[PDB]
């Protein structure tokens, strides 16, 4: 050709079906979500793989079944209603699946009080006494500072030592590089789950529980 | 045919149309807008067809010009600026047309001084004085707690008696049974009128004239 | 022709092409949004030039450099970062060029401690001390009004009288009739910078500098 050449009719007739079937919008609108959605996703689990040292990999991390060799990592803070609903069912996973490994990161969103309970679990750390601390923080509905410090005492934690470790500068550290790796990990709130490159957005138990049997059958597949 | 057989012209063609006048995509979401309308008009009346019992008969409901044929309903905050602007013009509708019976249904929106309204009117319902407490509710500008008893007790309503039953367990459940009915007929705030199977949402006073209207000529057509 | 046909075969190719490149939507959205910028830049320029008076020749404006053939308007509030980060570069430019004229439009968006430094400027306008006043509460990182009368009493400005001038029923409607002259021309916050029919919207120091670059060298073509 050597000519751009208009053509009124055709435009017309396009014009004419997107009016009377303008569904077919709505349908285009949709294949772009579901692109756009499986770019996120590519992104969360490169990002993921891209961290993986520091997601599963802190010795300053809370540890469940350390032995595991599934590591799957909750983001969670002690008083959203999400993590503690299914703070009890984590927990009967762990029970019930030896090989699973539970990093557990401490990724405070509310105030004062929520920054306490995570304190006191990390000095409290070293002494043994993590899953039955994590349990019954969650157990308590409004969970306050006051709270967090009667529950640790009536657990028999060195209250003096875990206190002292806690407020120390190493725990704030801590903290906020966690609050980093969750911002780098382009995290909206808590809970969120990390098993693998999957990242579990909220407390939906059974789309996690599909994706430690996933990771469970790929590291089997050698 | 036996073969799926692309045509690169011719898509060419709709993207340099669709580029060159955009506007189309405008217009069909405009259709695509006016359908979703219409969608949600039918579903507004078919629901208010089926709680029509509840809407304009419930024996709890304050009512005035009970005789009425036409059963205008009304959802308001006695706190509402909207509800109170559109007071005056509601009841010299009522007052001008004699077949209308206005249901007056208490929809608190805002804090305890509207609960505080709503309950003082419905424990005085039965002292025959809600047309003159409406009005009056309505009229005072910052309408408190106190200011409502002062007026309730400026019009000689039994105010130990209206107390009585304005607290009781009764009121509340009607209260909250009409915070329900408001839930399900998708109500997003007051005024809120319902005649025939028609849905006014906000002080659309022409609406509602013809509404009444409209609906006086359909049930007479008998 | 006499008669409209139906071709369901163009707009199934119509559908399939856009389902199979839904992108096109995009570039066409994109289309829409360059054609509604270019009709608000020139609704805001139309504005400028219909209110010119007001902006650049208010004699109730602290204007500095009053020579300057070049009038640049500043709306601004002496509690914005924005406004403080950008104020020693615009003091900068003034120093720099003298032909500019720079208006001080006082744009209270925030609380009473706004209101006060505005109101103190204003009253001290007469005094011949705004290029310094204006720098130094600009300067302060926490502008209260205990503030703002130290820092222009330790300029010193005759307090007493300053103080006169700002709280009187003059600088009430000068503040007034700004904020109203800013919803005139739509502006969204501060800073905003008006130079010749171009609007500035925020701390963008290399577009004020290009805008003035531009109408000087256009007022220069005569």
């Amino acid at each position: 050709s050597d000519q751009s050449k208009p053509d009124k009719a055709f435009g017309e007739k396009v014009r004419a079906y997107l009016l009377e079937h303008p569904e077919v919008l709505m349908e285009a609108s949709q294949k772009l979500q579901e692109k756009q959605a499986a770019q996120q996703a590519v992104s969360s689990q490169k990002a993921i793989g891209e961290y993986r040292q520091a997601i599963e990999r802190d010795p300053r991390d809370i540890v469940i079944n350390p032995a595991g060799t599934i590591t799957v990592t909750e983001f969670f803070d002690y008083r959203c209603g999400y993590c503690r609903q299914a703070t009890p069912a984590v927990l009967e996973l762990v029970q019930k699946n030896p090989d699973i490994r539970l990093v557990l990161k401490d990724f405070v969103i509310f105030g004062n009080d929520s920054e306490a309970a995570a304190r006191i679990a990390l000095g409290a750390k070293d002494q043994g006494k993590s899953l039955e601390l994590h349990k019954a923080l969650m157990a308590e509905n409004a969970l306050d500072a006051r709270g967090a410090l009667r529950i640790a005492e009536r657990l028999g934690i060195d209250m003096d030592k875990a206190k002292a470790v806690g407020e120390s500068q190493a725990i704030t550290q801590h903290l906020a590089d966690t609050d980093a790796l969750a911002r780098a990990l382009n995290l909206s709130g808590t809970p969120a789950f990390i098993v693998g490159d999957t990242l579990v957005p909220g407390a939906d138990i059974d789309a996690l529980k599909l994706a430690i049997e996933q990771t469970r059958a790929a590291r089997a597949k050698a």
